[PDB]
């Protein structure tokens, strides 16, 4: 007889959905959450994970500014008598993202105290495959465990390069900065590194993104590239298949990076108020201790098989942290409580990881949910593959001539027999909201036949997929 | 034998779509399209039907002016030093969305006569079922085909009262109306009507919304009451159980309309600058002469199977004019494409018109697709329906502390079995994107099991779909 | 005999050009010219006239400089590392083209001296139908001739309304003026009103237009009213059916307009900088002294024969101040040469008046020649009129996204038979240098079919005439 | 009898216009386009042919480019805070010019779908005269047709020299290339040449323009020299009378190209980024198999009577493929038209070849419409020819205090009777909108009398042609 049936390691998405759950199916469950300030900022924040604290909530928040300073503009042209010569206040914004982040863990710190899983604000690690050490601000605990689930999710990673940890930031520090952005440098084109230039942009800073090589490696390669060029084309500067190679602080206060083209090696610099790198998240594996437990990784990774177990029998892993699977919040979320039901509700049922819908909120938005392009051709031959495109045009920009440069989409799919939808993509305004109801469409087995026969809903961007026509073949 | 193959009657949505299409599949053909002017301000407008040049498209874009306000206000609690005091200029906007409408009218120019549409503006009437008299400012022509079209749609009817046609408005009207719309009754609580008060709500105006009796007939009536609850919210007042009874002009130049309680018997009245009429728009018959064709109708519609024939074996009816289908663009250009390939290319693919999503462009909109709640329990029993449902909170509303009250959903499905979803609806922003792709889905055959599995996009308001935990019956469990 | 056989009461656009063709043809001439300053600024300028000092010449160079800074917006859609965040130096602006000006008017007064044209620096006013009172700033002089041409242009008129003189100002004083224009009323919807307010939005000042009863008065009001509205996409407000009542300036400095509609009656005011009246030109027929010399007029105006006699024999007028003919410099100056040589080149070539091509250089410029769709339909009747028209695309706006909301054209032509062009509309880029060669063309007779089977040069925007194919019936 | 009345080989400027011009007139039509990648590089486009994806397009895009840069530093002399040290971003520019063109291609797409043009994506060749080889990458197909219409165009000539298809390209890689031009050697000193060093230039690139004979063949020659003048005003050096021996690749990835002086006999070398020929372009007549249906060549072009008529009556030729006519889009767009509307509308409406205007984009630009000074001399007699000339002054270019050293304008004209204008030109700003209502004019029977007397729009550039005073022979009188 343990201390507990359950532990959780992390207080996260995945974590907090587990222990949720768990407690809900009669097990005496605790969730230990820590969060470990940033270096030389020290920024720290509450329970809840990443997504609340210093991911999707946030951005979206500040992408929700910026885009509420094009309506503004916006307005004009449909007749109103605004002034549209503004600018945000980087402090009163940030106050107001926070406060509302703050609102959250306290709501979330008394939820979890109202449905009985016990929150110990401490870092776990291992002892034995039924123990562990927990090290809270006052002292350490020791708890023990029927069985344990590690949901302990990753962090920003640092380019090994002098300069990076004094003088750079990540997303971690980014959302509640003390002073304003000014000039920034984005190292890293994934969607962290694209949205955060996006947005910086849009609040009338100046950032420049580097790419060590692909822009969103692992999307759809026409996509990511209509998404930069809709970022250069807004006036952000990219600077192509370059690395950083230092920064300093001059006697300004300025940051002088040094960086390198990797193709030409061509040597060049330039002076920001901010560098932000954007290159990665690492898995917090090293802390665990989990060699003390016997539990095998995979670099920064765990492994686990089709019900999350790790190769010890009674320790499981869920959310970022496990190997090779998307790493979202509504992903970590369900698979969290999927486990719970599994392991204290009698449950069979396991989490489904394929054809998980995804949006990058860029500036013009990219959402896609099924298979690139080049994977359904690389995967089922190009002749047995259709792809239906377009470019569209949202009835609202015409009065104010906002660009119609980027808006496209596409439908890939098989091209005889059932033809089987394989993927969907689109650029434009509400992206995440359009591709949702397809990504359960797709669940559902939609054919293009189907997809062309549903009636459009008129006048919407969604309706567009409805009357693709044109095939690249 | 005949001058054309075919003639259709009618350029807008399914006349132009049914045309096109018949020229591709090697129909010769012939399209009339007309345009009567509105009766007091003499209100016309080009080629392409309602939708373009009354309908969705200028709606939509009053309705996209009056959310940028709210932008605006918004803009100002997310930190922007934005003066948050504005008033929208009347005359830029109507003459913003004409340039819009007016752009759209000559693509469609280009479009007829590059694709070998021969294109007669003028008014057409039956002759005999293969005779049509063209009347046209520069002279009559009578014109034969083998087959006859039928695609005339309707327009916005009046009220059989006084000052009805001399003092009130239509949509017909609004959308180019030479002045500010002022303080506003709107006569009518179908989808029109309530857009149009939102809009005009939204840009400063003052509308009232006078309710004959239900509020939108043919749509789930705890979502129309939701809706209608939004728009109270937002300073909309609604007079209920009550009609117009007549409109007359004042010295000061303001309309008094009098009124009547429908339930009480009591009268009253008051003064606006605008009366609109939103009550219902009547088909396009009378100006046929369609017993000279032989062709049956039904009040103010035509009767058509499901290949829309009438009863008359060469002429055939598509779009608004057909009775009992949805009044909707994207119908109208599906069925008129479907008939053309039917007619000249050898299909046998019929018009699916079961689960057409739409969307009401209200202040918070309402978008849905299959069946209302009530009519699940029609057709199935209560105790054969599950419905899941919730309300939820966009993340762009919290900083600017926007009203959660009425941001609500549901999906009405099989309660056993397979647990198929019938129908699904949704009030809240953006609802046509959130609801099209679900449309999909539902034509794909979508359950319960597939949708609450389905992973969301997060942070979206579409997520909310697949989190429906929560039964109208048993809750959670 | 007399002092000269050539006065020539006037020294601009009419009357140097006469003077020195009458000199090149034999004649012993004299040219008068003063320029009466402005009241209030007291703004003065050299000989020459209207054109170059206060009109065509300081306009196109103000529009140049606006177009300039759309251009630098532009070329960092193209790939150019260019800022963007721009202004305009007002004082560095106005001493480029006032040093312009002055050094024109110094080859001018220099030219005139070569050819023995003596320029005399008065006022001049009929004694006699031979006599002429010339006032120089030393004392008078009293002169005379065997002819006079009257070749004296007109000035700014002012609203007859409180503040005008005092606080208002006209185009006479904008092309110099002292301090940035600021927040400016532009009274006025013809093509000076419009052109002024067109430069100044584009300089970064926020000028409205008040417009008392219709927009671009003479012209096709289908493209008048597009160019409002191009002008309304560009954020100037426009103030319809709307009529000065007084000007008042503030303790701050700023000026109270205030304003009535003559529609409704409605009385508003607001705040501005500058006021400029743009509400027409008046005729300078009053210091003539007409009478004395037993000419007649017709209210500000003199009316003219074909041949540019008055009612008196030896007395001419040309240029602005004939009744009725186009008020632009190229037909003052060709009027005033073929005058001359018809008086002393014997020659018999009279002044053709008919479809002069015009140009109104707006932010998005619109040029025309020949008839307004409305005059050709009263002339020719509506049934007898064809009108080709389109919306097209400049190659150039793709990659920026410029507004094509307004690149419109037209052509006005007889319906039957030999097809005969009318007038042509056009509005977009360039406009004017798009219009001359088909003003030319129209005075050679040009038909719908040579028009359209003309081969146009492509990428351009004048090809447009030549693919028109959509008519309005 | 035949799968189509009409096959189209080639889905450029010509074919594309013909093929939707015959459906128009009721014709059941085939139109194939394949695009060749180029030797090494192996860069490929989509439908639509050369203007749109490797031509007219690309290269104005390109020319606007640079009078931006041009214009930035104008801004800084009209008073504007701008920072006048500016620099492309390459990449950046490619990528737009190449979303405008993908733009381009997916409206072409469905131009031809909605249009009934069957599109083939394969590569023709001829059986026999009523038989077509049809190599898709999905198969073949052998198709029939009782008419053809041959608009295959040409591509880029390399020259016959070691290392030319290696390391040089042509205008069909510029457009697109990976990585910046850099320092680049411009063999060819027509006018695709001439706007390629002129844009290189702009950019901040390196150009040298190397001349084998003449600059501008078959254009006024005293205009040619004029605008050679003008580049190397621009420091664009030029290399007369000078042909390419060779292109190596040196160990520092330059390119060494040894070249010889044709007067001389004298040799030399430099070294380059990039080495760009654009001597030519050569008809696409040999893929085409045209012995198989017994159709006449004449070096790499098809010669074609007034009807387009090949020597075999149901072939006929349109396009730069076809024997001496002016290789330019509108002439291929008007020429494919009128011969779809001869074979299948009833016309007999001939293509007018005669004075079509054209303009060189170089950064001054070049235009001009009907005959050079030395045509004219020749057919007419220098005793009949009078020449109206003159130098001006753009208002633009006063406060930069921009050259004005080439802005020169000419009109050739017959000397007596009427005075017939025979030829205009222009070097200057905008040079192809100023020309083009003249080459309108100029159809219309534009004499002297006519252009002087036509009052100007003033202040322009086009003005200056309606006030042309001087003669070469006699000046003023
Ligand atoms: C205010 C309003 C808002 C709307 N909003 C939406 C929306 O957001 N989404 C949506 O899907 N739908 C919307 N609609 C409905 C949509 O506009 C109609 O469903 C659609 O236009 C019907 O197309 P149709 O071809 O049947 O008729 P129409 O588009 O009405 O075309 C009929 C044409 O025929 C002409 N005609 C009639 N009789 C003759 C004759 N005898 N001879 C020659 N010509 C004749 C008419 O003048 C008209 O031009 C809206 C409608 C209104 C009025
Ligand atoms: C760099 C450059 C700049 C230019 N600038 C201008 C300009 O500014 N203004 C202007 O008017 N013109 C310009 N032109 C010329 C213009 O592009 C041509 O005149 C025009 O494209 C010719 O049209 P076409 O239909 O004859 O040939 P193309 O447009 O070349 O079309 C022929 C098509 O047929 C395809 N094809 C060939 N053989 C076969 C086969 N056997 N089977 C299937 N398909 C085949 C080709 O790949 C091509 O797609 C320019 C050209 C170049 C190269």
């Amino acid at each position: 007889s343990y201390d507990y049936d359950l532990i959780v390691i992390g207080g996260g998405s995945a974590g907090l959905a587990c222990a949720k759950e768990a407690v809900l199916n009669g097990a005496r469950v605790a969730c230990l959450d820590f969060v470990k300030p940033t270096p030389t900022l020290g920024t720290k924040w509450g329970v809840g994970g990443t997504c609340v604290n210093v991911g999707c909530i946030p951005k979206k928040l500040m992408h929700q500014a910026s885009l509420l300073g094009e309506a503004v503009h916006e307005a004009a042209a449909y007749g109103w008598n605004v002034d549209d010569k503004i600018k945000p206040d980087w402090h009163k914004l940030v106050q107001s993202v926070q406060n509302h982040i703050k609102s959250v863990n306290w709501v979330t710190r008394v939820d979890l105290r109202d449905k009985k899983v016990e929150y110990i604000n401490g870092l776990g690690s291992f002892v034995d495959s039924h123990t562990l050490l927990a090290k809270l601000k006052s002292g350490e605990r020791t708890i023990t465990a029927q069985t344990f689930v590690i949901a302990v999710g990753g962090r920003p990673r640092y380019p090994d390069i002098p300069g990076a940890v004094e003088y750079g930031i990540t997303s971690d520090d980014l959302f509640s900065l003390d002073r304003e952005p000014g000039k920034t440098l984005v190292v890293g084109a994934g969607y962290i590194g694209l949205e955060c230039a996006g947005f910086l942009k849009g609040l009338g800073y100046e950032p420049t993104v580097m790419v060590r090589s692909i822009v969103l490696r692992g999307f759809d390669q026409q996509m990511a590239e209509l998404v930069a060029a809709s970022m250069e084309e807004r006036g952000i500067p990219f600077l192509r298949k370059t690395v950083p190679l230092s920064v300093e602080k001059q006697d300004d206060g300025k940051l002088l990076v040094k960086y390198k083209n990797v193709e030409t090696g061509e040597e060049s610099e330039d002076v920001y108020d901010t560098v932000l790198w954007a290159i990665g998240r690492k898995g917090l594996v090293d802390d665990l201790n989990l060699p003390n437990a016997g539990v095998t990784v995979q670099k920064d990774k765990i492994p686990v098989d089709s019900q999350e177990a790790t190769n010890v029998a009674n320790i499981y892993a869920v959310g970022d942290i496990i190997y090779g699977k998307p790493e979202l919040t509504p992903v970590a979320v369900l698979a969290g409580r999927l486990l719970a039901r599994r392991l204290y509700g009698g449950s069979t049922q396991r989490m489904d990881y394929k054809d998980v819908a995804t949006t990058v909120f860029t500036p013009l938005e990219y959402a896609c949910v099924g298979l690139s392009e080049e994977d359904a051709v690389k995967q089922f031959g190009a002749d047995e593959i259709e792809v239906f495109h377009g470019y569209y045009k949202p009835t609202e920009f015409f009065i104010p001539q906002k660009s119609v440069r980027y808006c496209y989409l596409k439908a890939v799919a098989e091209r005889h027999g059932d033809q089987r939808v394989y993927g969907l993509h689109y650029i434009g305004p509400v992206a995440g909201e359009v591709i949702q109801g397809f990504a359960a469409a797709l669940k559902s087995g939609l054919t293009i036949n189907t997809l062309i026969n549903t009636v459009g809903i008129h006048p919407t961007t969604a309706e567009e997929f409805t009357r693709l026509a044109i095939t690249k073949r």
